[PDB]
């Protein structure tokens, strides 16, 4: 038998933006608990929640000031316990986010570490002398300026790959590793079923902190994944923690070269169970992370083919088209214009739910939610956009208007607007003022209207999820791309135990034809979207409407 997580469908909840129950404009645990029936009815097996720990929220939960306490905005430990109990009543599982590349600068470890050079917490973090009058080296931060921040108390700099208020934890220090392992056991003893490791590839730092070369500077995210002790630390964590439990582990392998991914997920290596990779989701992103570079379906499918190959026999991939760090799937990979939004969102649901891997549906994608119409830079909450303002606008590299036009397409805030529950005030998300503005298209895109309509995006996701659950080949079967060079129609097979299925997805807003491989014929149509008629049993070809998708037994 294959482990449960290989055939599960996960849903990602960004709790801040899912459901508010107390008018403060921020989503909370009670809100999520009240919506479990909605997720159960969609067919979700497991939920991954973004970080839910005590946090000053300079990066919305990813700056944690106490790993053993819940975030004040989300509720109390009792609320979290109640969430767990209600998930369990429904046979559902919880995956939590684990953020141990860095902590908050408000964490008591860091308050102590920074206080002097000779204290027991000094080497919980990285403290270094500046060089030639400036920073220890030329490392940049993802969130703006240098990755090194001076502390006048000791006159040394501390390292922060992310924000200034997210100092990196020092995995080279054994006592620090032991603290992290104990903290993980604290949550696993509560029964959590999965853990997702934020920026898991950056834990090991390079000895001596030499300068990056000019080449490396342009792709610094990759350099940060090349620490010599990385796999040693991941293997130790598995031996001391995950060997004692029955939880699934998944790594956000951001910035690593694709050919190193098997090191994290080959089951023989006893590291992680599954990979989140970013080759596909960043396939059309410029190196600066805020421009977009036009790509075609041939690029999209060739990337998938490569990622599939690296899982091979002993590894396992997740599959996702959206998360809390990226623009909305239908806007990014589909066509979000009024006339094409529903058809292309369905086509993308078909893709997501028929890939070899564990699919993750990002909250609101089952409604066909879109990017937000930002008008000014003040419409963004996101600290990454403030950092681009700092690195590009303040330095005269770009104008504010150039930053705005381009980041409107790429910003994480596109994924973070409140979930659209119905057409009441604030889309039923809150009775107060939402922390981030609700998209005005909530009058046309909302759960209440979608659930009631058999022809909706929600209904199609629901139907695909049943089909996947009922068809073993569609989770664990082999994957074969019929024609990796085709830039119009995406077609592939899934097969297991002598049964083969064909998936065919038109990525053009125009009619297209499709010819099956010589010798292959349609046996049955499981489901189609935007199609006037199923093919005839025995068909050797298909006539596709704009954005038509389908699954066929062959
Ligand atoms: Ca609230």
């Amino acid at each position: 038998g294959a482990p449960w997580w290989k055939s599960a469908v996960f849903y990602q909840v960004y709790p801040r933006s899912f459901k508010d129950t107390n008018g403060d404009g921020i989503g909370d645990f009670k809100g999520l608990t009240e919506k479990l029936d909605y997720l159960k009815g969609l067919g979700i097996d497991a939920i991954w929640i973004n970080p839910h720990y005590a946090s000053p929220n300079t990066d919305n939960g990813y700056d944690i000031s106490d790993y053993r306490e819940v975030m004040k905005e989300y509720g109390t430990m009792e609320d979290f316990d109640r969430l767990m109990a209600e998930l369990k009543k429904r046979g559902m599982r919880l995956m939590v986010d684990v953020v141990i590349n860095h902590s908050s600068d408000q964490h008591e470890w860091f308050k102590s570490s920074r206080a002097s050079k000779d204290n027991p917490y000094r080497d919980y973090y990285f403290w270094r002398d500046g060089k030639d009058g400036h920073e220890p080296n030329n490392y940049p931060s993802f969130f703006g300026g240098s990755a090194w921040e001076k502390d006048p108390v000791t006159g040394q700099y501390y390292l922060h790959y992310l924000g200034r208020q997210q100092p990196d934890l020092n995995w080279d220090t054994p006592k620090l590793r032991e603290e992290l392992y104990a903290m993980l056991r604290f949550w696993l003893d509560k029964g959590v079923s999965g853990m997702r490791f934020d920026t898991v590839a950056t834990y090991s730092k390079t000895p001596g902190f030499p300068d990056l070369t000019p080449e490396q500077m342009k792709n610094f995210a990759e350099a940060y994944t090349q620490g010599p002790n990385l796999h040693r630390y991941l293997q130790e964590m598995h031996e001391k923690v995950f060997d004692h439990y029955d939880a699934v582990t998944a790594g956000e392998i951001f910035g690593a070269p694709l050919n190193q991914v098997p090191l994290f997920i080959d089951s023989r290596r006893k590291e992680l169970d599954m990979a989140f990779t970013f080759d596909l989701i960043r396939y059309d992103r410029a190196l600066d992370r805020w421009h977009t570079i036009p790509r075609t379906l041939a690029d999209f499918r060739q990337t998938i083919d490569k990622v599939d190959a690296i899982a091979g026999e002993y590894g396992w991939n997740t599959f996702f088209l959206g998360n809390h760090d990226n623009p909305r799937a239908v806007s990014h990979f589909g066509d979000d214009r009024p006339q094409w939004r529903e058809a292309s969102a369905k086509a993308l649901a078909t893709v997501t739910l028929t890939q070899r891997g564990t699919p993750f549906i990002f909250q609101g994608d089952e409604l066909g939610m879109t990017n937000y119409p930002f008008k000014t830079l003040q419409d963004f909450d996101d600290i990454e956009v403030k950092g681009f303002f700092q690195d590009y606008v303040e330095t005269g590299k770009a104008t504010a208007e150039e930053l705005l036009t381009n980041v409107a397409l790429t910003s994480r805030d596109n994924a973070r607007t409140p979930f659209q529950w119905d057409d009441s005030a604030n889309a039923g998300f809150t009775t107060g003022k939402p922390w981030l503005k609700v998209n005005p298209n909530y009058t046309e895109i909302n759960a209440a209207r979608e659930i009631g309509d058999p022809k909706s995006v929600y209904s199609f996701y629901r139907n695909l999820i049943s089909i996947r659950h009922e068809t073993p080949a569609l989770s664990t079967g082999s994957y074969r791309d019929i024609d990796p060079s085709n830039a119009d129609v995406y077609a592939y097979t899934r097969s297991q135990d002598g049964e083969t299925y064909l998936v065919v997805v038109n990525f053009k807003a125009e009619p297209r034809s499709f010819t099956l491989p010589d010798g292959m014929h349609i046996a049955e149509t499981l489901i189609e979207s935007s199609s006037p008629a199923a093919p005839a049993a025995g068909a050797a070809s298909l006539e596709l409407q704009p954005w038509q998708s389908g699954i066929y037994k062959v």
